[PDB]
């Protein structure tokens, strides 16, 4: 009974892009409440037999990393949270506190002696401590792909069942810079029942509290009938801080943040202090926050009030647990015990609210709407919209894809065996899960953390990248070394990954060429990864020592191969020019590896003599006015040279694309017959305003539309292969690159901004395709939800998170841009989709970084670019919210975000070396992913247990005929199963125990947990 993602527009109390369409904008000054209106409430509301019952609930915002480094952070302020928190809730029984980030807490727990130990578990387990959402981080919700995003979650929660023996199931997110419905999605999907958001843009704000809407059942956009529905509370107010949260007025609220009078080197900004609770007072101060209370309380539709009391890295003296828990405890007698107040309030947790908010409901108090969508681009006041993080450091934002598929090929190969401890398995792969965990931050991935924090991230990184590979390779020669003969060291390095993409060329000179020679070793093994469930072909490079290699399979057959030189580019200070220089003594060898499912398979380099008979070699071509000479040592083709000109380039039976003389896309023809259509790339240029508010980290604030930039005549290099053909030019700040293989190109580009300070260099693409203010994005990786340009509002607030992709189309034809980082982008007018690249901003934006973005690096991005026909496709209506991707450009995002593992064995011989793996294993229909496989036990374990999350996308039907594939029963892969169960995605719990030991697939854009265990 799959529910049909396409065809049926859900029927939504509050459908975001419907709201967005019909709504005003309107900055207007609300009075205290600057961006609301001054709200009134009816006295008599309340009475006795209907008390307004009110949870004020401690907490303190701990950024794992930001302004310090997480280390930092933990040495001098979150330690001592943790330590004076176990001691004041120890002592208070009525005092309660909420904690979110569960890497400082495994951290300061683990430091604990086992007397502290044992005391916090207990005030765990009486209720007084809580953890909410309990991930490792409270992750970005923009950039932050959706299978890192339940990373992190896992790796929090499954720290805290081991240790505190809890699972939360509300959600705290008052951070994040807008909000996206991938959280409820994996939170439903994980025995969540209720969350909790706080950043939103004003407007909405107050758009949804004018009706009461701001508690919602929160449903996907595709969802008709309602099953991934969370219950989600919107905070209403301008942010989480205690001024912002007890009620509209921040000029009373503050008063009621008791760490303000002074010692504590904090202030209110509204002039009034707060004054110490006395008997002489407390009626009159009790009257003050009731009515602030009572006015929150008439946003909302139940008798239960949510009273946040925190803010960054609070409750951190003993003297501000004591100040802000007497003066409250003074408020609460003076309150509960008047009548005319009709209040009870007391110190509560997001738990407690929930539960009574739903008992409310349960009594027919209220019932709440519903709402598909999402919350972004977020502004927190006038035009100031965040974003600028969509693309802000985009080094790291692609360094965790790369580190994302590097942790899942790292967990899935290392998954097939149980490994002795010597190993050091389970060990490397909790780091390289926690540091990538980790980065997921609202202020990691998003790149707004001090430069030297950025540094701590991307060092962390590189060591989880490291670990990545020890994993990978100590697993690739287990799984293809003759079981007898197999001698592992698990300290050495059977082979080297190489990695074309990562960090990239002209970025890093990382990648190791395979020396051959008649005088050393004439042959290499090398091994191929392919971590999707189905058959994978893919073409593969690596660098090699002479340009005469031919490449075989392990039956011996030979392998059609093309080699290329190895060309770097340049920026010449002594001519001012950017080009391109080829080595003479290294050489690419380009084949097609074909690789089983989840599965390895083994090729061979060797060299000749002279030219191999299935070895062909692409010419060269460069265009530029005064050329010179340049040598290529052995290549066996002379380089050519002329003047820039137009070029059209075809290879194997796939699209013929067509170059502008400055080495720019300007058309594709799809076939033979059909029309060249208009496709043009275009580099441009956006500034920073000279008066007002200043572009930074966050804010995206542009002085005006974009404008060209300046290409000069640029030198173009173009490379002409019966497998591979590329047209690469050097142009300001962007060597851009447009490779083809025989099917959609692939776009690169090495983005070094230079010193260009207060700079975006924006790419853009302009086609004839009439989608008028229509245009798809995707959020984190797993949907693709409908955006509409609006002109009520500014260009800054037009741009979107492009996680992985984005499309325009007409009722003819799509073209659709996927990522292998996440960026921000738009369509500002009609037939144009474009992408920030890089962004250098010499000022702060004022949202607390205190530093511009100045310290940027080279990068490679990385694309693919399908132009596709559309008009025979089903898709949704014109009212339906979302999109889909067709195959080939589904295939198109696996190929950047997952691409094939390569592995070259790094001694002379393999002794015991083996062709293939996985050849059995099923080849599951396109729109299936094995998004995680995970051993969950350790050797010693009788019963192994292996876990499995299974995605389904939903792709769209163009009149392709399916192929019969095979069903994937993730729970027999690994033999003697014993039992197969679903479980929420965590792996946490176990929810059905299956018929059979067979694990079903799950229905398009649904995701499933299974869990086999096997008798060991
Ligand atoms: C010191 O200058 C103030 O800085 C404020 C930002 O710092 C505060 O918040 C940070 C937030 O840290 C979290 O959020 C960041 C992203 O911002 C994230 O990266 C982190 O992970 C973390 O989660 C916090 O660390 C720090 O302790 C501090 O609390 C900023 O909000 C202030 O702007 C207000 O005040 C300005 C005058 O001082 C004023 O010009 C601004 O317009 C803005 O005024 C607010 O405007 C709204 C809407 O009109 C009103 O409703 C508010 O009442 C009003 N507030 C005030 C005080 O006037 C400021 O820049
Ligand atoms: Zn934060």
């Amino acid at each position: 009974q799959c529910q049909d993602v396409v065809q049926d527009v859900p029927n939504v109390d509050v459908q975001m892009l419907e709201l967005y369409d019909r709504m005003s904008f309107k900055d207007i000054d609300g009075g205290v409440w600057k961006q609301g209106w001054n709200i009134k409430y009816d006295p008599l509301k309340y009475n006795a037999h209907h008390k307004l019952k009110v949870f004020v609930v401690p907490h303190s915002h701990n950024d794992p990393g930001w302004i310090q480094t997480f280390e930092e952070y933990y040495q001098h302020d979150t330690k001592h949270i943790l330590s004076n928190a176990l001691r004041h809730l120890h002592d208070n029984p009525e005092m309660k506190f909420i904690w979110a980030e569960i890497s400082y807490f495994a951290r300061f727990y683990h430091d604990l002696g086992e007397n502290k130990k044992l005391q916090m578990k207990s005030i765990v387990k009486n209720g007084q401590l809580e953890f909410v959402t309990g991930g490792w981080v409270m992750p970005d919700e923009a950039n932050s792909h959706w299978r890192n995003v339940l990373l992190q979650l896992t790796e929090g929660q499954t720290w805290l069942k081991q240790f505190m023996n809890v699972t939360p199931t509300a959600s705290w997110a008052i951070a994040p810079f807008g909000h996206s419905p991938t959280m409820p999605y994996i939170l439903q999907k994980s025995g969540f029942k209720n969350m909790l958001i706080q950043r939103t843009h004003y407007s909405v704000k107050k758009e949804l509290a004018q009706q009461r809407q701001l508690e919602f059942l929160w449903r996907q956009i595709w969802d008709n009938k309602g099953d991934t529905a969370l219950f989600t509370h919107m905070m209403p107010f301008y942010s989480y801080d205690i001024p912002h949260t007890c009620g509209p007025d921040p000029k009373v609220c503050c008063q009621f943040d008791f760490k303000r009078m002074g010692s504590f080197g904090l202030s209110c900004p509204w002039k009034v202090p707060p004054r110490t609770i006395s008997d002489q007072n407390v009626a009159a101060r009790s009257d003050l926050l009731v009515d602030q209370w009572k006015k929150k309380a008439e946003l909302y539709r139940t008798n239960v009030l949510l009273i946040p009391l925190g803010d960054d890295f609070r409750f951190k003296q003993n003297t501000e647990w004591d100040v802000q828990r007497v003066n409250y405890e003074r408020l609460f007698e003076h309150i509960n015990s008047q009548a005319h107040f009709n209040v009870q309030a007391q110190f509560g947790t997001l738990q407690e609210y929930f539960d009574a908010v739903h008992q409310a409901e349960r009594a027919g108090q209220a019932e709440f709407p519903t709402l598909s969508g999402d919350f972004f681009t977020y502004a927190d006041r006038s035009d100031n919209y965040w974003s600028g993080y969509y693309t802000s450091r985009p080094y790291h934002k692609r360094m965790d894809r790369v580190l994302m598929h590097y942790v899942r090929a790292a967990e899935m190969l290392s998954a097939w065996h149980s490994w002795d401890g010597m190993a050091r398995i389970e060990e490397r792969l909790e780091q390289a899960r926690r540091e990538l965990s980790l980065f997921q931050h609202h202020d990691g991935i998003t790149g707004t953390a001090k430069t030297h924090v950025v540094v701590d991230y991307e060092q962390r990184m590189q060591e989880a990248l490291k670990a990545c590979q020890m994993v990978m390779q100590q697993s690739v020669y287990r799984l293809l070394t003759k079981p007898s003969i197999y001698s592992p060291d698990f300290s050495f390095s059977y082979f080297t990954l190489d990695d074309s993409r990562w960090p990239g060329s002209g970025v890093e000179d990382s990648r190791t060429t395979i020396i051959l020679g008649e005088d050393i070793l004439p042959s290499k093994h090398v091994v191929m990864h392919n971590t999707l469930p189905h058959w994978r072909e893919q073409l593969v490079d690596f660098y090699v020592s002479s340009p005469f290699v031919s490449v075989t399979d392990l039956a011996n057959n030979p392998v059609e191969a093309q080699v290329s030189p190895v060309w770097s580019w340049h920026h010449d200070t002594l001519t001012k020019t950017i080009h391109p220089q080829g080595s003479t003594t290294k050489y690419r060898i380009i084949f097609k590896a074909r690789v089983p499912p989840m599965g390895l398979a083994t090729y061979v380099l060797t060299i000749s003599d002279s030219k191999p008979e299935h070895t062909s070699y692409a010419s060269n071509l460069l265009l530029r006015k005064n050329p010179t000479s340049l040598p290529l040592g052995q290549y066996p083709e002379d380089v050519k040279f002329g003047d820039p000109r137009e070029i059209s380039l075809r290879v194997g039976n796939g699209p013929t694309l067509a170059f502008s003389e400055q080495g720019l896309l300007k058309s594709i023809q799809l076939t033979q017959d059909s029309p060249h259509v208009p496709v043009h790339f275009k580099f441009l240029k956006y500034g920073v305003r000279s008066h007002g508010d200043r572009s930074g980290a966050y804010l995206f604030l542009p002085n005006g539309p974009a404008s060209p930039v300046e290409l000069g005549q640029p030198v173009v290099l173009v490379t002409k292969g019966k497998l591979e053909s590329s047209v690469s030019v050097g142009l300001p700040s962007v060597v851009h690159q447009t490779i083809m293989r025989g099917g959609a190109p692939e776009i690169r580009n090495l983005v070094d901004i230079g010193s260009l300070d207060n700079t975006e260099i924006v790419m853009r693409l302009e086609t004839h395709i009439d989608s008028g203010d229509i245009f798809y994005t995707d959020l984190n990786g797993l949907q693709f939800i409908k955006r509409r340009r609006l002109d009520k509002l500014p260009l800054q607030a037009n741009y979107y998170p492009i996680p992985s992709g984005m499309f325009i189309e007409d009722a003819n034809t799509r073209l659709t841009l996927l990522t292998g980082q996440p960026l921000g982008g738009s369509s500002l007018a009609s037939g144009e989709l474009e992408i920030m690249q890089d962004r250098r901003l010499a000022s702060d934006d004022e949202r607390g970084l205190g530093q511009g973005v100045l310290d940027n690096k080279p990068v490679l991005h990385i694309y693919r670019l399908v132009l596709e026909k559309v008009n025979n496709c089903v898709r949704p209506s014109k009212l339906h919210p979302a999109g889909y991707l067709t195959s080939a450009a589904h295939k198109a995002s696996q190929s950047l975000l997952d691409p094939l593992d390569k592995f070259i064995f790094a001694e002379n011989e393999w002794i015991g070396a083996q062709g293939q793996f996985g050849g059995d294993h099923p080849s599951a229909r396109e729109d299936l992913d094995v998004s995680v496989m995970r051993r969950l036990t350790k050797s010693s374990a009788k019963t192994q247990r292996v876990g499995y999350v299974l995605h389904r996308t939903n792709l769209m039907q163009c009149g392709t005929p399916e192929e019969h594939t095979q069903k994937l029963d993730v729970c027999h892969l690994l033999p003697n199963v014993a039992r197969c169960e679903r479980t929420t995605l965590t792996f946490l719990q176990n929810l059905e125990h299956l018929d059979g030991m067979v694990a079903p697939e799950v229905c398009p854009m649904e995701t499933a947990a299974y869990v086999s265990s096997h008798s060991s």
